[PDB]
């Protein structure tokens, strides 16, 4: 059962129960692309915040009756309270401006406002979608404003806290293991010693530089397009609208949003989305290396490296009974792979602005929100289910430490490089110890070898 | 309300009405990454087919009783018939083998078989998840089989016919517009004439080459890992299982699946996924250009090219009243940018196999199906709501054709490049016509100009 | 010292001894971007062939006098014999059509033909760069023609032989190692057995599939734009020129070139470059894996896996004396990482056609030829200096084989998954053997265990 | 001709007159991959600065005699004055550590030092390449140090100044065209007016945001690995060496380099190269969009947009006489396509560290330096030959603007969206002005229309 709704193109049958109208219904039917309602909820939420703000600003500046503000406000509160989730059926793969999702908001607010005020759904709303709910706005400044609200919110409320969480565990493990001496590997080959603490201090430092790099991008990301309207000029905005609607968004979200310095840059590009996503990819490449190291170190438990123990959360294998695998490592490496591809998509799209508008907005927003959410989720999963539980396998570490022929490196400043190399080659060829061959070649006394080749004194300077 | 299921790690509380067991539930709780149940339904379907196939093969080779085959068979039928979708809650971002989704089928199939046979959830299944439903199988060979079944089925039944549909529209437009003489543009600058039909024949040709590139990758994609089990060796497989189970998958799917030539290549790599997705990315880069040319050609009405007219499907703009946008073009360019990204992800994951197993299966699987589906969807949408409706802007085409100073190129073989170059530069600097300056420079008679410079004669 | 050359835009000081003229000199001065003369020689060599074929076709079809054909052929023969390599100073980062490089061929051929014929540099050439050397031609068809010649030549003469050679070594090793039983690793954890032969047969299969995938893309790539001229219409070409010039190029190169089926596709895209480079990229990603497995398999010699011994070609380390690294594996992984980003560049540029011409020709050409050359060079280097010399570390393989608790998988069909899991978990927890704990649990007798748990019998069907 | 040099692996025939030794010759022969001597000159230069710094630090802390420092500094001073370019024959695609290039420096410094001291090639060098030139160093800390010196130097001396120079032209253009009203385009369709100045202000803003994003990465980039040695522990360094060698590098370069906070991160990753290249790729995608806009705006000159005039630097076309193309825009869009690809390679290699060492150092070095150099060179080129000469085509701007039906947007706040859409659709169907139809539909008076619809007032707020 459908009712008739109208736009400036003609009449459309709209499902009789739904708060949306003609332009929403056209979009729902004209873009059967991927799964239904794929436009991210975070973008709808951000729309709820900015549409409330536009109404509060427009009232303060004298161009919208308080009555209309109050009704738009209450409708926006209901969107924000996840009361109207089923009134947003549009996909990412629509018009590249997000005009159709902007009109999905305008139409649902107008009709929901009509019913709140005691009207019948289907009757001309007391609130006009374009003239009232969209007053002083474009899809061109609202959709970018929704993008930066959702993006900033997800980065500062989910992603950075989740990455800080893992960073703190890695630094905690660096201190916890500060006295466990293990063998270095370079090129996958036996190297000189370092503590398991030092190894983990690398991982902790990678995420600290990652957090800094993301934080460096937030000033650009907090700038909002709202007030540039169609082409950036602020056509049909009241004087002072730009600064005042930003203040309202800042106050509703509790986050430090300002009006964009340049509305042309803010419509014609998503450079801020590229800058922040670049930082998300940097952390993601770091996380890949960290998770890869942890699975290498935990490999075995008999025929691999086996230097660390990790929590055993589930049966690893349907055919190999008793197998346990590093599954959180794998989930982390898979997300990191996802973020690299998302970075290609965002980078490509970010180049493809024409004149006064970039019309890759939905695809940039969906890819950015996915990276930001998945990095958050997997950092929490990995910390809870792997990183907090990492412990050293003491005897395996000792066996692999005492084994390295490259312990010989401690004799470099005593007998020089060429003589140290003779010892290592000779031990290697003969299947003997460094100590045996240092003595046999008469290059070092038993005494001096035992004084000089001490792993625990090789993990700092002279 | 929960009930106790057991795995070889101990007891787990399971939602008492759900057909899954200990291992599904651990995964559901341990992998809270992205939206719930993100594992593609195409993979769950692929699993329905191969789990049925496994059971039928195992009974044929003497290692599974018929009674147990029929119960597994029935449960798989219900999975294919979309009766058990709520029984599959696991995410892409699980173990990189897909072990947890393989154990999701094994556990669901076993418990549902018990109930089909007259049992109750909460009792020991007459069918063992591992010894019976997972007989002669590993996560390592079933999950890549699922991947190829799903990938091959999406490409031949959805992606190719959608691309074929748009290709024939573009060829039909190339013939319909064969007599429409328009100006060519190179470097975005005015050039020599071609027909609109000729321009459209380039787009038609692009998707025909793209259709061949995709078809070339099908022989590798049609090959299935099933029979390699743990490491590629076929450990715990009966002799002849590899070929027999491929035949049942072929039969059940109606599609030409064969056993993989090398089960070690089939487990350690997803080079078939990289091969076929490179071809989807080729088609996507073509589609981007076509979609971009079409919105360039339709740009205006005043401030652009405006050489074609496109269907006007919806109001373009919440603030600019009456504006109409090439919105199907923009959906097609946004899909193409997604697929390029999906190619970076798949290529990177494809490189990261270790020893006997590539454990990036689900992210490669998810990114593949997304590219295949969205290319399918956007080609149908674009054909329906744009390509089928394109028509020339007849007066606009003639105005822009007759205005090109690079019509002077017709004079090359008569007066040489240098003399031709003087006519076009004098016309441009004086804001006059080629003809007026050919006469004022004394390089061409009026009568020779009119004979030699005929746009219709410059299109071959 | 300079001389004056002229183009349609005015007078230019040209280095007095060089055979290029005004347009080549303008491009050399106006595009100071990266190293001088970066335009690949393979593109100049392709231009040498197609310029000769164009002169020959033009005379056969009555529009170029034989005398001018002969002088052009001789200048073109000098370019192909590498006698004029210093006459091409233009960069990749010029006009997106490669117009400047086409005019570099036209100017050099014209001025060289003039001197061959007895004239001097500084005089007006008896052969006009545009009217004669460029007759029946555009940059828009010559440059893509140069790209396909250079690419197809490089793929069939260098890339495919290189990969075939390494494929054959890997097939040989598969046969040589067919009876060497080693432990499989899944998720990096101890799995069930396979032969070192089986593992290597995987590597051999990956490169056969990759060769098939490159070869599938050749039919598209052997199609030449030559004949489309300015926009694809073949304006200013005599009837039959497209087929005739393709035949001369087939003959001069000895490679199966044909005229493009659609000259609009041949000018407005380089989808054939995108098609073939995606196959090169497929191969690069397979090579990454093979190279990474081999260094993983060689790791140690005590702290790693160390199942294979590889050729030791040089000292590994300036500070760690006697260290030897898998350096060929590293070159292969680094090239694979280069090819993936080359594919990002080619795809992006692939999408960015406008109307009748794609003007990213040089960046596509350079990235393609680099990938094809590097893949060939590293497969040859890796075959000679690593793959040919790989041998098993037999005793290390035996140790790592016998220590795997997942040998218990052989018991699945005898006692079940749950009973087999009990044995492996008990062995793990106790630091004991499968065999001990199989007897200890009354699950399996000595005799049956010794019968059923045979690694040599776990590398095939039941 | 040859002489014998020796390494810990044996005797090598070295070209008699070359200052390199056994390890450089091995590498030269063992890695025949891509053109000869591909390792960037900037990496060798960086090595020059750091080897001299190491020698001075080593003397100050009493572990190298002043006499040996003086010789190392003299050989280092010959590398830095570009006198020994022919002594560095090694390729990018070597060992993934850059070991062979580290030993190339050590060998050439040793032997050139020996000859400077009055010795002869073929003699044992007075200075040992491992014990003296490489004292208190690994390849694992010197190669990353070379990379950061090279990367930091290139970005702040070439890339930032080039980008700043172009930004300043786009800002001067924004101010020069502040009063020129032109038609907006959104989705490539007629939109509302903005000034040509406001449009250029977007371009200027993009480069300003890009410059800030690049500078935010400099703090991480100026950290040097030097002092970490083999695995990061500073094994075989004297106390204070890390800090003191950083001061010498800062002194000799004149740039504020500091010792890395975490030497394990400085060896096991190139996260700082990922961080800075991300910012470079941001600026490239911005430059792509700017260059594409300028070529769209300049297109025609009679059957495109044609709103702006760009300088005419060369004949555009070999067949179409008098054609002139936007060739500098093309060079910039191709470089941008190159940098995006470079970002993929760098991101991939950045993820692929194992344990204590990332062994993709050369490929990350080469791709970084290419991006930084090409972005500098094309920004200077585009500025000099394109952007400084951009002028309005005033009559053509007015022609395309006065036309626009979306000037109707000025009526929204007076009559509402639905009435404004009637006017626009009726003018469109009838091919009449907005004014005629506004009056004729009885929706707006002549007086009110002329008052409310003023293009010049549509470039700002109500």
């Amino acid at each position: 059962a459908f009712r008739i709704e109208k736009d400036t193109m003609g009449e459309v049958q709209v499902p009789a129960d739904k708060y949306w109208a003609a332009q929403t219904e056209r979009s729902r039917n004209n873009f059967k692309i991927g799964p239904a309602a794929s436009m991210p909820h975070e973008i709808i939420e951000a729309f709820g915040y900015l549409k409330k703000a536009a109404a509060f600003a427009n009232t303060d500046l004298g161009v919208l009756p308080a009555e209309k503000r109050d009704l738009i406000g209450q409708a926006c509160d209901e969107i924000l309270a996840r009361k109207l989730d089923d009134q947003f059926p549009l996909v990412i793969w629509q018009t590249g401006s997000g005009t159709q999702s902007n009109m999905n908001l305008n139409e649902v607010i107008a009709n929901r406002a009509h019913v709140i005020n005691g009207g019948k759904l289907g009757e001309k709303s007391i609130i006009h979608p374009n003239d009232d709910v969209n007053k002083s706005q474009s899809s061109n400044d609202t959709y970018p404003t929704a993008m930066h609200i959702a993006a900033y919110k997800k980065v500062v409320e989910a992603t950075i806290p989740a990455v800080e969480r893992l960073q703190k565990t890695l630094a905690a493990k660096a201190a916890e293991f500060k006295d466990v001496v293990k063998i270095g590997r370079t090129h996958l080959m036996d190297a000189t010693p370092l503590t398991l603490g030092q190894e983990f201090s690398g991982y902790a430092a990678q995420l600290s530089f990652g957090l800094t790099a993301i934080k460096n991008t937030l000033p650009h990301l907090r700038q909002l397009a709202l007030g540039g309207t169609a082409v950036g000029t602020g056509l049909n905005t009241p004087k002072g609208y730009d600064v005042k609607v930003a203040e309202y968004i800042a106050k509703f979200t509790g986050l430090p949003f300002i009006t964009a310095e340049n509305k042309f840059e803010a419509l014609a590009t998503h450079d801020a989305i590229v800058e922040t996503h670049g930082a998300l990819k940097q952390v993601a490449m770091s996380l890949f290396k960290i998770a890869n190291d942890i699975r290498l170190l935990a490999s075995g438990p008999r025929s691999g490296i086996g230097e660390i123990l990790i929590p055993e959360n589930e049966p690893g294998c349907s055919i190999m009974p008793g197998k346990v695998n590093p599954t959180q490592c794998e989930a982390m490496t898979m997300v990191a792979a996802q973020v690299l591809g998302n970075d290609t998509t965002i980078s490509f799209a970010g180049s493809q602005g024409h004149f006064e508008l970039n019309v890759f907005k939905p695809v940039m927003a969906a890819n950015f929100l996915q990276s930001a959410q998945l990095i958050a989720d997997v950092c929490i999963s990995f910390d809870e289910h792997c990183a907090t539980g990492i412990q050293p396998n003491t005897p395996r570490i000792q066996h692999l430490l005492d084994s390295s022929l490259m312990l010989v490196t401690a004799l470099n400043t005593h007998i020089g490089y060429e003589n140290a190399a003779k010892i290592a080659k000779t031990a290697h060829k003969n299947g003997t110890t460094l100590r045996e061959e240092a003595i046999n070649l008469g290059l070092v006394s038993a005494e001096d070898f035992d004084k000089w080749v001490v792993p625990a004194d090789m993990v700092g300077s002279l």
